[PDB]
Formats: structure tokens, C-alpha cells, sequence
């Protein structure tokens, strides 16, 4: 589990969104595994606006923050899981690292701020849903 809190927005994995998130929906995309809902209180996170390919992510199944190199956001085939059939997921970045289903929501950060959240895993890889292209998260 995990979320990003920026301005009056909450960014979560679409597959982990709550009934309150869907009732207060701002934007969602199944192909990215992302959902953004509105909040009453202001958040403190800053979204990175950069093309960094190194950073640190939190892995809850190891209680550890790992430094990683990761690929640029791409369209990647993701095998079937409990939440989606086999499909291509867009805006996904991979790194060599550990990721189990309950690790989704763990933040990936660089020197500029939040880059994305854990979304995929298995086979010694970890996949992150990018949020750096969602510029509207910084305004109104
Ligand atoms: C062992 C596979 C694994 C490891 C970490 S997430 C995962 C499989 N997964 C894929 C997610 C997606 N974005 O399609 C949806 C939720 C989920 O359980
Ligand atoms: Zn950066």
C-alpha cells in the first residue's frame, strides 16, 4: 500500500483505490494502474519534474529503502494478476530489485521529488508507475 499527497490530490495505484477515492475521483487510467482523488487537507509531497534514471524506493516486504537505476517510462507487457488480465501497461519504469504485490504504493524518489510508485514485480524486477508527466498535480 501507499499514496502520494500533493496539493489537494491523493495519488494511489488504481487497483488499491478505496470507495472514497472513486467517489472523489479526479482522473484514473487502467492502462497506467493510476488513480487520483481529491483531498480536504493539503499534502506535503513534491513531484519531481525531471528525466532522472536513478533514485531510491521503499520495499515494504524487506522494510528497506533501495538505491536503484530504472528505465524510462515505456509500454511493457505485464502478466495476469489478481487485479488485471495480461495486458500492456503504459508509463512503466523497471529496475532490478525486489517487489511483491503488497509492495505496490511504495514511493520511488529522486533528488527532485517523487518520481512514481511501485506497481509491478516478480522475476527479480520492480516496476514503477511514473507520475512526472502529470503536470496538473502542481496547480490549483
Ligand atoms: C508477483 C507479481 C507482482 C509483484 C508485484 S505486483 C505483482 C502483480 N500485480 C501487477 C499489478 C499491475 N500493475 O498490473 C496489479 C497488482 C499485482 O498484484
Ligand atoms: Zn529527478
Amino acid at each position: 500500500s501507499g499514496a502520494i499527497y500533493v496539493g489537494n490530490y491523493r495519488v494511489v495505484n488504481r487497483h488499491l483505490a478505496t470507495h472514497n477515492d472513486w467517489a472523489n475521483l479526479v482522473w484514473e487510467d487502467s492502462s497506467r494502474d493510476l488513480l487520483v482523488s481529491s483531498t480536504t487537507a493539503q499534502g506535503c509531497d513534491t513531484i519531481a519534474r525531471c528525466d532522472c534514471q536513478t533514485g531510491v524506493y521503499y520495499c515494504s516486504s524487506r522494510r528497506k529503502h533501495y538505491p536503484v537505476s530504472f528505465s524510462k517510462p515505456s509500454l511493457i507487457f505485464v502478466e495476469a494478476s489478481e487485479y488485471y488480465p495480461a495486458r500492456y501497461q503504459s508509463h512503466l519504469m523497471l529496475a532490478v530489485g525486489h517487489s511483491e504485490p503488497g509492495d505496490c504504493g511504495g514511493i520511488l524518489r529522486c533528488q527532485h521529488g517523487v518520481v512514481g510508485i511501485v506497481s509491478t514485480g516478480g522475476n527479480g524486477l520492480v516496476g514503477f508507475a511514473d507520475v512526472r508527466d502529470l503536470l496538473w498535480l502542481d496547480e490549483e
